[PDB]
């Protein structure tokens, strides 16, 4: 069975938290999912094998913080550097260099490539749920588990979230009732973030939240606002956003991308994020 | 001053040491408890509150609504988040859905679901007549006190009761107390939050009330959404109930909200007008209050 925390992992902030192994005071990350009243520990224990991957946040165990008045505690291993969500909002002008984008986004794909091979859909892909380590790694949070919650119907399913990073397939309408989806609507999320590292926030970020789930199905595909930005780059956006998803690239043909497959700046621009990260660290 | 963003110092402050997550606190000068949910803002956010704060109206104490005392922002370091305080009276007694949860079998008796609802309408009928919208009507933010008074949930800019489930304005919510016409589809492109939209909510509460869930809980949210604005008005699942409750449940889950009776129509219907049982529903329900502390 699954255990309480108490006396092994404790909660310390939050980044997903920063959490403490009690014993030994080595540093874990902490996904916080409520859950309710067995076969999480079953999935989890399938899923696992899947986080080895050096662009996801390797599982270490997972507890459920009781109760009634529950909460599943999902650890993995800590990211020093915050998401890149944080880093962008730490970032004057709330925009990363168009090759730092380059980088994390291959990184991010090389993570999904990795579940998607695997018949596992993230479906929680942004930038709050990228993170980074202090040498500047990038590793995605959670590796199918969320993704495994959100299909049962009951009291801890009740609820809609953001809806930015949301794939057009994903949201229901007369002819897509059945919201009819899979990994590559990860892809189109990753686009997403891209935009998200480019501009600061997700398109559609200043609509009311039901007005942005009407308009994801029918506008055309989001784009870059600045004309500065590469070919290659407005390219790499135009693939993850295909606003019909069966024309839309894997995670394989993403990788290939000019804008992901040619970094001939790799070495140097882990070693600007890497100053980057702490210049700018709060 | 329910106008001005101050710092709460000297005038509300926590007594019991998560975003959105309500805390215990006082008022500085009187002593008297107060709800008081916390919210991280960015400098940006900060704009975007005081203008809803210009936008809010102007009215009175209410015994059907749990006072909403202000706004406050407290101050963090530069480069750190401060945060917004939503300061309302405190209720101790918990939710009508609490109360749902603590009855044997998760249902109400009818002559109960009357006394609440009523409650519940004349909270939104002093609201309506104020050009004010509640916007979440559900047994989660229709709130018990100690002394059985039902009270609306009032945070002023917000209001919910539970933590937001995500950033303030970024996150859809959950579907099911609805209206058809908040709903964004394929024939609603501007979804309409208009006060008849907390009159299907409160139709959709007295179902909670009665059968311990709102419809449609045996779908993912997203079906829920999607189902809505399709689906003819849902009913009562069970036939046991008298024919004034299906009229009122029938008047609230009215599908065309242009066609749906105001909050003083509903509060003139025979199964909220007629209550010869009210006198001792509130003394069944101060009882059950005070069975439940122990
Ligand atoms: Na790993």
């Amino acid at each position: 069975s699954l255990r309480d925390p108490a006396g092994i992992f404790e909660l310390v902030e939050v980044v997903v938290y920063k959490g403490r192994h009690v014993k030994t005071g080595q540093l874990a990350a902490i996904k916080v999912m409520d859950v309710t009243e067995e076969e999480i520990k079953l999935e989890i224990n399938m899923l696992k094998k899947y986080s080895h991957h050096r662009n996801i946040a390797t599982y270490y165990g997972a507890f459920i913080k009781k109760s009634p008045p529950d909460q599943l505690w999902l650890v993995m291993e800590f990211c020093g550097a915050g998401s890149i969500t944080d880093l962008v909002k730490n970032t004057k002008g709330n925009t990363l260099k168009e090759d730092w984008i380059a980088y994390i986004s291959r990184e991010i794909l090389r993570g999904l490539a990795h579940l998607h091979i695997h018949h596992v859909i993230h479906r929680d892909i942004k930038g709050q749920n990228v993170l980074l380590t202090e040498n500047a790694e990038v590793k995605l949070v959670d590796f199918g588990v969320s993704a495994q919650l959100d299909r049962e119907v009951g009291r801890r399913n009740t609820f809609i979230g953001t809806p930015y990073w949301m794939a057009p397939e994903v949201i229901a309408c007369d002819e897509n009732p059945d919201a009819t989806y899979d990994y590559r609507s990860d892809l189109w999320s990753c686009g997403i973030t891209a935009i998200e590292m480019a501009e600061g926030a997700p398109p559609l970020c200043d609509m009311h939240p039901m007005r942005a789930l009407f308009l994801i199905p029918r506008n055309p595909p989001p784009r870059l606002k600045s004309k500065k930005w590469s070919k290659k780059f407005f390219s790499f956006i135009e693939g993850c956003l295909v606003k019909n998803y069966m024309q839309r690239p894997s995670t394989e043909q993403l990788l290939k991308h000019p804008f992901i497959r040619d970094q001939p700046n790799e070495r140097q621009v882990r070693i600007q994020l890497k100053d980057h990260i702490d210049r700018t660290r709060k």
